[PDB]
């Protein structure tokens, strides 16, 4: 509340405008189970219509929610494996320590991540070292928050390089129904966004991006609109004059099916357009 957001999510619910609702080239196929604590299961299926390709995962989730444990397993279809293993508001209030390992059959390469979080009034700072072969490399982010202000940082240190690889700075503004929004990634690229939630029913949002220095610009607007609890719909313009359209419905209580089309003007329907359909089973 006072806790302001990770490095990473300034600007979220901005993108979430944009993104979510839409899934243009794909059929998705989710399933999903809850518990507040124990297991846990998501298992994912995605057919690219445009490359006959058909992805799969799955994912265990395993909370001890007595000793803020989670332990986590991850596979996917091109064979790679992962554990993570988490410990959330154990040692400190609100410290969190992670240990990520990745592993593919593929190559037999592995990965291994540690992730450190701290969080309390008015800061939210991390630390997230990737022990890669041709790393290390280390990601440091703080978030400073003063009544509603937000400034943050943001920065990777590779060390087969002995170089920062990655310096962003982030401004913005948060309330709960406003979001402003501001980085410059490298003193390179600039965004800018603005996220309103403008009544119970409606939310909306605009991005803005550029580069120094190339005298263009790109903008999206994007709106949701909840309809009905059963019924959601989702409209996005930017200006290489792409439209996205969007349409969720639960068809039965843990069951929602989601349709979207991508569309380029000036051709209307003309010429060919993306489409998408996203099922989601929660149980």
């Amino acid at each position: 509340m006072a806790v302001p957001p990770t490095y990473a999510d300034l600007g979220k619910s901005a993108r979430d405008v944009f993104t979510k609702g839409y899934g243009f080239g794909l059929i998705k196929l989710d399933l999903k189970t809850k518990s507040e604590n124990g297991l846990e299961f998501t298992s994912s299926g995605s057919a690219n219509t445009e490359t006959t390709k058909v992805n799969g995962s799955l994912e265990t989730k395993y909370r001890w929610t007595e000793y803020g444990l989670t332990f986590t397993e991850k596979w996917n279809t091109d064979n790679t494996l992962g554990t993570e293993i988490t410990v959330e508001d154990q040692l400190a209030r609100g410290l969190k320590l992670t240990f990520d390992s990745s592993f593919s059959p593929n190559t037999g390469k592995k990965n291994a991540k540690i992730k450190t979080g701290y969080k309390r009034e008015h800061i939210n700072l991390g630390c997230d070292v990737d022990f890669d072969i041709a790393g290390p490399s280390i990601r440091g982010a703080l978030v400073l928050g003063y009544e509603g202000w937000l400034a943050g940082y943001q920065m990777n240190f590779e060390t087969s390089k002995s170089r920062v690889t990655q310096s962003n700075f982030a401004v913005g503004y948060k309330t709960d129904e406003f979001q402003l929004h501001t980085n410059v990634n490298d003193g390179t690229e600039f965004g800018g966004s603005i996220y309103q939630k403008v009544n119970k029913k409606l939310e909306t949002a605009v991005n803005l991006a550029w580069t120094a220095g190339n005298s263009n610009t790109r903008f999206g607007i994007a709106a949701k609109y909840q309809v009905d609890p059963d019924a959601c719909f989702s409209a996005k313009v930017n200006n290489s004059s792409l439209i996205g359209l969007g349409y969720t419905q639960t068809l039965k209580p843990g069951i929602k099916l989601t349709l979207s089309a991508l569309l380029d003007g000036k051709n209307v329907n003309a010429g060919g357009h993306k489409l998408g359909l996203g099922l989601e089973f929660q149980a």
